[PDB]
């Protein structure tokens, strides 16, 4: 089979709804190529979508891997509930169980790969379904230990720490959710999150500020979207409800009932402790998670695998050939 990227609206896939734990959720379903060896269930971040694993798809089923892509909870075609406890990475974990064992069976297993929120997600998953994930690999994010105490980020920032994250309040308030509504909007808003630049090369978003509305208007073209890559990411972001980005900007708002869930884990439930085989692709340039923030993390991992890739935040895809490469060698030691 071709192993190329997924094109918009590819053939070499299948678009799927199931009913998933109350919500629709919205899928990319790859099957192998031979005998199917596992499934891969692959959870993307923001703001992406399950085509964010456009490189990777092809490639594992390429390999003999059925492979499970969601559009993860408020996102394209998948539901977005108003309830922010749905929000959780706790419930999204459950539904990613929920939904991979609608494809293994209750007894079966996964494979189970997150990028950005979604490796923060499969960290969480492989904590609470450990019945269920065979091996897990997560590309730019790290592991974070079970929150013992909540701090609102405002006075995390206003203390000088964290700074790398101040955008994150600007995501979680209104600005974004009310001034990016619209597919013309939705155009400008993806230049600017996949590198596009202004006439004098401004950046169309920063760590510190967020979205930068008023470059909006003269950003130029992402180098990291083709053209009808971007209005795909236009069309899909479009499926969802004024104002669109609602959903993905819910998972910005959960900080206080995330460690609401794990205070509780981290003094009764069990520690972190991943005693399946794990990898952890670092990407070099990546500003908002960079490789030194996964100092410490090895401590919780029986079998955890390093790896680092030379691209920025968007690692899928600009380092595909090359994180496809890493995973796929990963594999052949971790299931073998
Ligand atoms: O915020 C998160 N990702 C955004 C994704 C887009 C990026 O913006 C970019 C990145 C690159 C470029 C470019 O190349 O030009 C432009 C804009 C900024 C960060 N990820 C999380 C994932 C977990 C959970 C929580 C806290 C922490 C760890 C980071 C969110």
């Amino acid at each position: 089979m071709d192993t190329s990227k997924l094109k918009p609206n590819d053939p070499r896939v299948k678009y799927e709804t199931k009913q998933i734990r109350g919500k629709t959720y919205s899928y990319i379903l790859g099957e192998p190529a031979g005998p199917k060896l596992e499934t891969v269930v692959l959870v993307h971040g923001w703001p992406d979508m399950a085509f964010g694993w456009r490189h990777q798809i092809p490639y594992l089923m390429s390999l003999g891997f059925q492979v499970v892509a969601p559009n993860m909870l408020g996102y394209a075609g998948t539901d977005a509930p108003r309830d922010l406890s749905q929000f959780t990475l706790k419930s999204v974990s459950a539904d990613i169980a929920e939904l991979a064992r609608s494809f293994v069976g209750q007894d079966g297993q996964i494979v189970l790969g997150g990028h950005d929120w979604g490796g923060a997600v499969v960290w969480r998953t492989a904590y609470y379904h450990p019945e269920l994930v065979k091996a897990v690999f997560s590309v730019c994010t790290p592991l974070h230990p079970l929150s013992a105490e909540y701090k609102p980020l405002e006075d995390i920032v206003a203390a000088g720490h964290m700074l790398n994250f101040k955008y994150q309040l600007q995501l979680k308030g209104p600005d974004v959710e009310a001034r990016i509504q619209g597919k013309d909007m939705l155009r400008r808003f993806f230049r600017a999150m996949f590198g596009g630049r202004g006439p004098n090369g401004e950046a169309g978003f920063s760590t510190s500020d967020g979205v930068h509305f008023d470059v909006l208007d003269k950003i130029g073209a992402p180098p990291l979207l083709d053209e009808q890559e971007l209005e795909y990411y236009v069309e899909q972001y479009a499926l969802q409800e004024a104002p669109e980005l609602r959903g993905p900007l819910n998972w910005y708002r959960t900080r206080e009932l995330n460690a609401k869930d794990e205070m509780d884990r981290a003094k009764n439930g069990p520690p972190l402790r991943f005693e399946m085989p794990a990898l952890f692709v670092a990407a070099s340039k990546d500003n908002a998670l960079p490789p030194a923030m996964s100092k410490g993390m090895d401590a919780f991992y029986k079998d955890l695998t390093r790896a680092e890739v030379d691209a920025t935040h968007w690692a899928l895809t600009q380092a595909g050939d090359e994180v496809n490469r890493v995973i796929g060698e990963w594999l052949n030691k971790a299931l073998g």
